[PDB]
């Protein structure tokens, strides 16, 4: 498989302007007949080269001739000597039952159902699969009326007929020009919930969310989020969807978590389906924000759409920007923010750091499917957060008035993007640009000076990037740096500088520099990188003081949490070094203290406190070390779980009484307290062993929601409880026919301590619930195990790389979008011992020998290996 260059992108030679389809549908063999107005721009002897993967060719003709010059070569259809302008007619079959890959035209149980981005319209029919080529879509479906009630495709429902032989047909017409990607079709069978949404200037859409029969009582909570969508981008953005109808269709075999194609957007019912015995508060918050996220696309990826995959991030890290603030303007703002830095921090740093190191805009892909990654994403939207960190709110909304006004209809760059908001705003973003081109993560070191005789703080603040496996040369980046300083009383010192104030966010573009702030009436304690205003690594030389410091007066929510985790970090290498040497955990009591303060303290929001007690993941412990023992990193979580549990467990105990909620709401303050609560369970869970097994049995039995059910479940494997056997048995019970509310029971048991657990997790891959068929198993049991239990992943006698080899042998013939996934662990071995790397290097290598080796692994092996 061959690489592509972003530096090779070229205008193509032909545009297609319109495309009418028809399908003949049918599980076993589909008849597409596709019919594209089409226009050469290039040389006469150029070529039109059509993408087409695994497709049987019927027919061809232009303008209604059948075509002599062409030929079929591996992944297209080349044809020559054409007019100017033409139309094409091609007929060819695929068969949606054979397709596993999800990819394409496929089936999600008796359903037919579509997913085409990045590149799977090409799996379809023949056609110039790249987004830069939009037209005007019309999609006739005819189908078996039994089997196929509901035919879908994008847009509007402008004709309908019966046919002889119990079929029938129904034509769409999508009047917006589209790439490709953004085509879909539905076939099926459905409970539909109808509603209605009216635009801010007077339009009336129909909403309609298709679920599988009986599952209509699962639908409102996602309505009620795709409402809330639609009001509030008229409200922040002042945008309005653009057609009179807005199809959701929720399947359960799908790759990722969702897909935005135009007025028919194809979810994983994961992130729609929601019931209060089914689902969590995070199910609901996670609900909105895919919904969101998919809804925004609408703009941020419709309306304006990419030139070419290099510029993924142009839509996605755009739309997870819009995704957090909506989830952040109707939630906490601050549990956002927190959570999206630990996301960051622990999940997305260690990407920056891995061989499969990229740019936000990459340079270089041989699978795109490879692309759709927290770099692209995550890392993505903090660089669109920066710019609006530097334009300010006004500012950054003319940016993208600006940039839509440009660019409506069309396919855009990520640099057309920055330099709409440079334009509007009047903000230089020359260097900015820097931070689409350059990959790895940024390391700011910031040393300081008090100066009592002239009363002035001084910050000497440096940067650098260390090398990547993709990139020998770095340079410094233009950093938003964000501070406060605080003085002993806890109240913010004006910043300024001869007389003059001086903006909190200071502009970090050398290699190294200083700042100098006057009227430093005390001594401060610094706030650094307030509200994570870059996503870079801090080092400063924090005394524990300065930190429960911050914890107690810092003025934003975030900076509070994220003292803390700073404050544990010190604690967490420590006890990784005395675990190493066998020694037991030791921690200054005045950690425990500034803990039990944030417990007790009565004016603390109950959202905040639970943040600051739920302990940094085992992920985001690993990135605190340049080699990771993954043995010592799970120990120490666990023995600091317990000593805090003993330390504070009259507080705990209070704490948990206090925040019983008798009533069950989705509601911002009681998510909040059950978080809270929730959080002191699992404390709980990890004291006093009776104390233990009664609060956590009793909280499994009386729970009136799933967010509590589970909470008590999670502590009861974690901490190997008594009843953890019952309880777990209990639940597959009564919850074996729902693959979702199973997916919950798959990872506590792939993520379980217990010193058996590879053996219960190949038992499980035969369990009534599983089955490789469906991506959510896969995840669920394979995938939390290979990811989210390094220390069973890890074991030193290598089986858990093993077990996924084997899982990956079967995974790369079958679905190697869910193979590539799944194979990340694997590829990280660079940051492990040398046995470890020994061990996992021939697991690559055995892999790198299957027959049939997928691109979207060799593209991973050979970085790893390399
Ligand atoms: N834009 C969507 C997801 C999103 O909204 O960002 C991308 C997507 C969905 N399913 C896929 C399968 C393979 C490759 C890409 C995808
Ligand atoms: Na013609
Ligand atoms: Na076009
Ligand atoms: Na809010
Ligand atoms: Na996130
Ligand atoms: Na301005
Ligand atoms: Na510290
Ligand atoms: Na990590
Ligand atoms: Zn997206």
């Amino acid at each position: 498989p061959q690489a592509k260059y972003r530096h090779d992108y070229r205008a193509p030679d032909y545009q297609i302007t319109d495309i009418d389809l028809t399908f003949d549908l049918d599980a076993q063999k589909t008849v597409v007949t596709a019919v594209s107005q089409a226009v050469r721009h290039g040389a006469s002897d150029a070529p039109l080269r059509l993408n087409g993967e695994d497709l049987k060719l019927v027919s061809v003709h232009i303008n209604d001739e059948p075509w002599t010059a062409w030929k079929e070569e591996e992944g297209a259809l080349v044809i020559s000597n054409l007019p100017e302008r033409f139309t094409l007619k091609i007929i060819n079959e695929i068969s949606p039952a054979a397709n596993t890959a999800l990819e394409g035209l496929y089936q999600s149980g008796d359903a037919l159902c579509t997913q085409c981005e990045a590149e799977g319209f090409r799996h379809i029919t023949y056609y110039l699969d790249r987004p830069d080529v939009l037209a005007r879509f019309t999609t006739k479906i005819i189908a078996d009326k039994i089997k196929y009630p509901f035919l879908l495709s994008n847009g509007n429902r402008v004709a309908q007929g019966e046919l002889e032989n119990g079929r029938h047909w129904v034509q769409w017409q999508d009047p917006f020009p589209k790439p490709c990607y953004l085509f879909a079709l539905v076939a099926g069978d459905f409970d539909v919930l109808r509603d209605t949404f009216t635009t801010r200037s007077g339009r009336e859409v129909a909403l309609e969310l298709y679920v599988d029969r009986g599952n209509l009582d699962r639908a409102p909570w996602a309505m009620t989020s795709l409402k809330n969508s639609m009001k509030w981008d008229e409200e922040r953005f002042g945008l309005e969807y653009d057609l009179d109808i807005y199809m959701i269709v929720a399947v359960d075999f799908f790759n990722m978590g969702a897909m935005e194609n135009k007025g028919l957007n194809i979810f994983n019912s994961k992130y729609v389906l929601a019931r209060t015995d089914t689902a969590t508060d995070k199910d609901y918050l996670d609900i909105e924000r895919v919904i969101g996220h998919e809804y925004f696309h609408n703009w941020t990826g419709n309306r304006v759409t990419c030139r070419d995959w290099f510029q993924l991030s142009l839509k996605e890290g755009l739309t997870v920007f819009r995704d957090q603030e909506f989830s952040s303007d109707l939630g906490s703002r601050a549990v956002n923010r927190i959570n999206n830095v630990r996301t960051m921090r622990g999940l997305q740093f260690a990407e920056d750091a891995s061989p499969m190191a990229h740019p936000i805009r990459p340079d270089m892909v041989i699978e795109m499917n490879n692309f759709y990654t927290l770099t692209v994403y995550e890392k993505g939207a903090e660089v669109i957060r920066m710019i609006h960190t530097l334009l300010g709110e006004e500012n950054f909304q003319k940016g993208m008035q600006l940039y839509f006004e440009r660019h409506d209809g069309s396919a855009a760059t990520c640099d057309d993007f920055v330099q709409a908001m440079e334009d509007a705003s009047n903000v230089d973003l020359s260097h900015f640009r820097r931070w689409y081109s350059q990959s790895g993560t940024p390391i700011v070191t910031v040393k300081d000076d008090y100066n009592p005789e002239t009363e002035q703080y001084t910050l000497t603040i440096s940067q650098r990037t260390p090398a990547t496996p993709d990139q020998a040369e770095k340079q410094p980046l233009h950093i938003p740096f964000a501070i406060e300083l605080y003085d002993n009383e806890g109240k913010v010192i004006p910043l300024q500088k001869g007389g003059h104030p001086v903006n909190s966010v200071l502009n970090v573009t050398q290699a190294e520099q200083t700042f100098v702030f006057d009227n430093v009436y005390f001594q401060p304690v610094p706030a650094l990188l307030c509200e994570f205003s870059a996503p870079v690594k801090l080092e400063y030389k924090w005394s524990d003081q300065q930190l429960t410091f911050l914890m107690r007066h810092a003025r934003n929510d975030f900076s509070r949490w994220d003292a803390a985790q700073s404050l544990l970090a010190t604690y967490i290498k420590l006890n990784v070094a005395r675990h190493q040497q066998g020694q037991p955990l030791s921690l200054p009591v005045h950690v425990a203290d500034a803990f039990r303060a944030v417990l007790l303290d009565e004016k603390i929001d109950p959202a905040l406190a639970a943040e600051i007690l739920t302990l940094p993941s085992v992920n985001e412990m690993a990135e605190l070390f340049d080699i990771i023992d993954p043995i010592a990193i799970a120990e120490v979580r666990e023995a600091l779980t317990r000593t805090l549990a003993t330390e504070l467990a009259d507080e705990l105990l209070a704490i948990y009484n206090a925040n019983y909620q008798s009533e069950y709401r989705v509601e911002h303050e009681d998510i909040a307290k059950r978080t809270l609560r929730n959080a002191c369970l699992r404390f709980l869970a990890f004291g006093e062993t009776h104390l233990a097994d009664v609060l956590v049995s009793k909280q499994f039995h009386e729970a009136n929601n799933m967010t509590d059910a589970l909470a008590a479940l999670s502590a009861a494997v974690a901490a190997q409880l008594p009843c953890r056997d019952a309880l777990m048995q209990e639940y597959d019970d009564k919850w074996h026919q729902n693959g979702l509310v199973m997916d919950k029971w798959f990872i506590l048991q792939a993520t379980s301590p217990a010193a058996n657990v590879l053996e219960t997790v190949r038992g499980l891959l035969q369990h009534r619930s599983f089955t490789m068929s469906n991506p959510n198993r896969i995840r669920s049991l394979i995938g939390a195990f290979a990811g989210s239990n390094p220390a069973a992943f890890h074991a030193e006698d290598g089986s858990g790389y093993l077990f996924l080899v084997e899982m990956l042998t079967d995974l790369n013939s079958r679905n190697p979008q869910v193979a590539s996934r799944l194979i990340e662990p694997l590829i990280r071995l660079k940051r492990y011992d040398a046995k470890r790397q020994e061990k996992m290097r021939a697991a690559l290598e055995q892999l790198k020998g299957l027959e049939n080796l997928s691109g979207d692994l060799y593209e991973k092996i050979t970085k790893a290996l390399a």
